[PDB]
């Protein structure tokens, strides 16, 4: 089925996926690709199949040891345990009971009290970022609005010395070349020695704090550390960056949807979820089969990856009526999967709600309209999904 191989990166940045997820959905929800540049692997396509896949993780395995929770796997032949390295354990692609202690760790800081905590100087950040932008001229908003927002929000969470670690985000977020996994790797070193030196400081509230203060992620070997820290720094940050790029993307193609958000800015917490549900920042998450089983009348086989397409989800007739269309006021908007579902669900979700609701407030204030105006590069990928860059004039 080279026709329903949705791996391919083309049709994500040539915007072109629709069509093809639709007959999936309604021909076969879940359906088996049988060679793609990332082996055989089962498409998990409408919304009820995937919130069930991720209700059941004892039975499809999100564990690094399986494979992680991407639909690339490591090797190709590769040398061994001398450069076995590589791959990076991380509690996103842990089971139970590990993914369990380790999550309760970082959870915290993403308690509802502590984004009252935390409104404030996001907002100041916010109006400040906001307020230094050039009215009339055209400029990238990726570079100067999201990834100044996002990297800063990151950066205030780990107490990070104050766009500067977006770098090793981007690097470790390009699997399918094999001559360039090397120069990844020293990358990955550089913060990880960075990240150690941090380590020793605190040592002596931030993720790093609460990381040092817990048992579960106070001795984790050099590879788990690694992994854990691509986690939280990649988890907090592209995805967060890529929304904020297909907000005002969303709303410049759906002008209707953004004069009704400029007249009613009441809808702006609905308008965030409609975002994310309409950008799905990413596209896909990866499970693997645990042992021989029915999913939908479907024989999953032992030891096949099965790939949530969120993307396709949040697409689903089923459940979003006219769902292509950016429909700021749909009152069931919330009930999207780009955040997935279960107990991996996404630990930030608020965090990144409140970023996005923050910025289009004092945006609204500043009665700022964002017309696209120059070149517009989306994220080439089956993974992430969004922009590399969006040149923008304003009101
Ligand atoms: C629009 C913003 C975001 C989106 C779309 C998003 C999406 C996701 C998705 C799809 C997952 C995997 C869920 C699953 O497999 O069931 C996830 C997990 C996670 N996200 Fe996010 N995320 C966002 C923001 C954030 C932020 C701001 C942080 C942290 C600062 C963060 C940290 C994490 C972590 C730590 C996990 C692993 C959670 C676990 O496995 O228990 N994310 N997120």
């Amino acid at each position: 089925s080279h026709p329903w191989d949705v791996s391919r990166s083309d049709i994500y940045v040539e915007d072109r996926w629709q069509p093809i997820f639709a007959e999936m959905r309604a021909k076969a929800p879940v359906n088996r690709v049988p060679d793609s540049p990332y082996g055989a692997y089962w498409n998990v396509a409408s919304h009820k199949a995937i919130m069930h896949v991720e209700s059941l993780p004892e039975l499809f395995s999100s564990s690094w040891q399986y494979g992680g929770i991407t639909i690339g796997d490591p090797p190709e032949d590769v040398d061994p345990q001398k450069l076995a390295e590589r791959q990076l354990p991380m509690f996103i692609a842990m089971d139970r009971p590990d993914h369990t202690g380790q999550r309760r760790t970082v959870a915290p800081a993403f308690t509802p009290a502590k984004m009252v905590e935390m409104e404030a100087e996001i907002r100041r950040r916010t109006a400040s970022v906001l307020d230094s932008l050039p009215w009339g001229e055209r400029f990238d908003w990726v570079d100067k609005v999201s990834i100044e927002l996002t990297t800063g929000m990151l950066a205030i969470l780990f107490g990070f010395p104050w766009r500067l670690l977006t770098f090793w985000s981007d690097w470790a977020g390009l699997t399918l070349a094999r001559e360039l996994a090397d120069t990844r790797f020293g990358f990955l070193g550089e913060m990880a020695h960075y990240f150690q030196r941090l380590w020793g400081a605190r040592m002596q509230g931030d993720l790093i704090s609460m990381m040092i203060h817990s048992e579960a992620m106070n001795h984790m070997s050099p590879q788990e550390f690694m992994g854990n820290l691509v986690l939280l720094i990649v988890g907090g940050n592209d995805t967060t960056r890529n929304t904020m790029s297909g907000i005002v993307h969303a709303l410049d193609k759906f002008p209707d949807q953004r004069e009704l958000l400029e007249r009613d800015a009441s809808l702006i917490p609905n308008a965030v979820q409609e975002c994310i549900r309409y950008v799905t920042p990413l596209a896909h998450m990866r499970r693997t089969a645990t042992a021989d089983t029915e999913l939908f009348g479907n024989q999953i086989k032992a030891g096949e990856k099965v790939i949530l397409w969120y993307i396709s989800a949040n697409r689903d007739e089923t459940v979003f009526e006219n769902p292509d269309k950016l429909m700021v006021d749909r009152p069931n908007a919330r009930r999207h999967l780009s955040f997935g579902h279960g107990i991996h669900r996404c630990v930030g979700a608020r965090l990144a709600e409140l970023q996005l609701r923050i910025l289009l407030e004092e945006m609204h204030e500043r009665r700022m309209r964002v017309r696209v105006a120059g070149e517009v590069e989306r994220v080439r990928a089956n993974f992430v999904h969004g922009f590399r860059k969006l040149e923008v004039e304003l009101e």
